[PDB]
RNA sequence: UUGUAUAU
């Protein structure tokens, strides 16, 4: 299978061994794991000729190495570190096969790579053939990544046809475990028009997205990057839920959003509430402080909390001090009392 | 080591 050439390069036998010596066994170096590793370790700092030199012999065969477990590496290299008219070569061998290397394991890398460093004209060319393809490649394992990167680099013009796709089917994406990341790119990148509508179906499933496995971190990216009026909706969603979600494994990192980023006054009536609220014979904050999840809320509020607030806070949480050490979850509440004694 | 998510 292997040539005299890369068979005596196995052996460590040409330990000096450069690009030009390789000629004629460029693609043959390429498919294997050690050869790979060589020519990669070169064409960043190789000549611009020795990396024609390269080019050539890789340039037809090139899809074979695009969805070759090691050959996938030599065709990203040269989208990094390869000429212009390089890189439009390659991109005229991609044509036509966007989506069957989108869902690839190596090719999708190439793809991926082919989006950053290609000009608008070829990321719409290769965008436009996942047409029709939109809701496959972001439930891919592969396809998914090629669509955040799509979102990233490519002119949210272009990438329309994506937000149509998602129209009606936020919630159902937004729980999906590639979906959401999906989201959360499109959130990040994409234009008033387009973002508009994919918040209006997040704020009307926030009630069952903040206590999804994968839905609450698209809430919190919100609370994180979004607008105050997003953030407010949200935090009414949780306003009168403070105790029930601070104790809930999922939903208890978006009240700590909250905590963060709500304005001044939400911030302070978050607060109040479990400083208010009694939950049975001891307040609500005190159900809180034994909790394996509401102990995390309670540091957060402490934390961000108003010095005449934070005043209160710990006033409602002194008389426990001697029986928190009792509990599992109370002894860490006692920790962070210490920062502040 | 008090608590949740990405691929060769």
């Amino acid at each position: 299978g292997r040539s005299r050439l890369l068979e005596d390069f196995r052996n460590n036998r040409y330990p000096n061994l450069q690009l030009r010596e390789i000629a004629g066994h460029i693609m043959e170096f390429s498919q294997d794991q050690h050869g790979s590793r060589f020519i990669q370790l070169k064409l960043e700092r190789a000549t611009p000729a020795e990396r024609q030199l390269v080019f050539n012999e890789i340039l037809q065969a090139a899809y074979q190495l695009m969805v070759d477990v090691f050959g996938n590496y030599v065709i990203q290299k040269f989208f990094e570190f390869g000429s212009l008219e390089q890189k439009l070569a390659l991109a005229e061998r991609i044509r036509g096969h966007v989506l069957s290397l989108a869902l690839q394991m190596y090719g999708c890398r190439v793809i991926q790579k082919a989006l950053e460093f290609i000009p608008s004209d070829q990321q719409n060319e290769m965008v436009r053939e996942l047409d029709g393809h939109v809701l496959k490649c972001v439930k891919d394992q592969n396809g998914n990544h090629v669509v955040q990167k799509c979102i990233e680099c490519v002119q949210p013009q272009s990438l329309q046809f994506i937000i149509d796709a998602f129209k009606g089917q936020v919630f159902a994406l937004s729980t999906h475990p590639y979906g959401c990341r999906v989201i959360q790119r499109i959130l990040e990148h994409c234009l008033p028009d387009q973002t508009l509508p994919i918040l209006e179906e997040l704020h009307q499933h926030t009630e069952q997205l903040v206590q999804d496995q994968y839905g609450n971190y698209v809430i919190q990216h919100v609370l994180e990057h979004g607008r105050p009026e997003d953030k407010s909706k949200i935090v009414a969603e949780i306003r009168g839920n403070v105790l029930v979600l601070s104790q809930h494994k999922f939903a208890s990192n978006v009240v700590e959003k909250c905590v963060t980023h709500a304005s001044r006054t939400e911030r302070a009536v978050l607060i109040d509430e479990v400083c208010t609220m009694n939950d049975g014979p001891h307040s609500a904050l005190y159900t809180m402080m034994k909790d394996q999840y509401a102990n995390y809320v309670v540091q957060k509020m402490i934390d961000v909390a108003e010095p005449g607030q934070r005043k209160i806070v710990m006033h409602k949480i002194r008389p426990h001090i001697a029986t928190l050490r009792k509990y599992t979850y109370g002894k860490h509440i006692l920790a962070k009392l210490e920062k502040y004694y």
